[PDB]
């Protein structure tokens, strides 16, 4: 592999730029340092692998080798949703409606691997430009799917669930069902519903003028509160606004 420009920093590491020398293929190298992170192969190449096993959903990036250096698929052109909205603002609902669902069966199919992504979030999902394919970047925070619930959270407060705010304490799927809320809610408004914690633990939500009340209805099942009050990702694809 031959490194490149670099692409973005942070606390997920630092993801570079390259090309795999005898295919000329663009990749994306991920750098991680060892005890700035969290056989004996970080836990993210352990859930990529799961994941990529057969073939990606395929909205989700698969790990293309390791080294720690994780060389991951790179789509050129490409940009993260962050900056897609950042750029273009909010996407309006068709197109809203067509990369949430995308990511939707992108997280389905971890869950039946086993894998949680446990950080949904607008920079998380990445856009292949040329082919309009919404697919689920960094599993740098996902974990293993199971029963028993998780007591660790490395996103940032305002993303955070209300059981987590509440309790410290949170499921997988119902938290990852708030995200996609949250997630919905940033795509069709251009940023994000809570700041601050009264707010997400009461699902304050007002909506602009312009979501449909389809899809505000959808949202705010999303957000709910209550994590059983909260949908599955089965009917968040049957729901009303995800149909046409």
């Amino acid at each position: 592999y031959r490194l490149g420009p670099l692409l973005g920093k942070g606390g997920f590491g630092t993801v570079f730029a390259g090309h795999r020398l005898t295919d000329r293929l663009q990749v994306a190298i991920k750098v991680i340092p060892r005890n700035r992170v969290l056989v004996t192969c970080p836990l993210e190449v352990a859930l990529l692998w799961k994941v990529g096993a057969g073939g990606g959903h395929p909205g989700v990036i698969r790990l293309l080798d390791w080294f720690f250096m994780l060389v991951l698929e790179r789509p050129l052109p490409a940009q993260d949703l962050f900056d897609y909205i950042t750029e273009k603002g909010p996407l309006g609902e068709g197109p809203s409606r067509c990369f949430f669902g995308q990511v939707v069966a992108a997280i389905q199919h971890c869950h039946s691997r086993g894998v949680v992504h446990r950080d949904i979030k607008d920079e998380n999902i990445l856009i292949d430009l040329r082919r309009g394919c919404a697919k689920l970047i960094d599993f740098g925070s996902g974990a293993l799917l199971h029963d028993e619930p998780y007591t660790d959270f490395d996103g940032t407060r305002v993303y955070s669930p209300p059981e987590w705010i509440s309790r410290h304490q949170y499921h997988a799927l119902p938290a990852t069902v708030w995200s996609l809320g949250i997630l919905l809610y940033d795509m069709v408004c251009g940023d994000i519903p809570f700041e601050r914690d009264q707010e997400i633990l009461e699902a304050e939500l007002h909506f602009p003028a312009h979501v449909s009340p389809d899809c505000c209805a959808l949202i705010r099942r999303c957000l709910a509160p209550k994590p059983s009050s909260r949908p599955s990702l089965e009917e968040i694809l049957l729901d009303p606004w995800m149909q046409t």
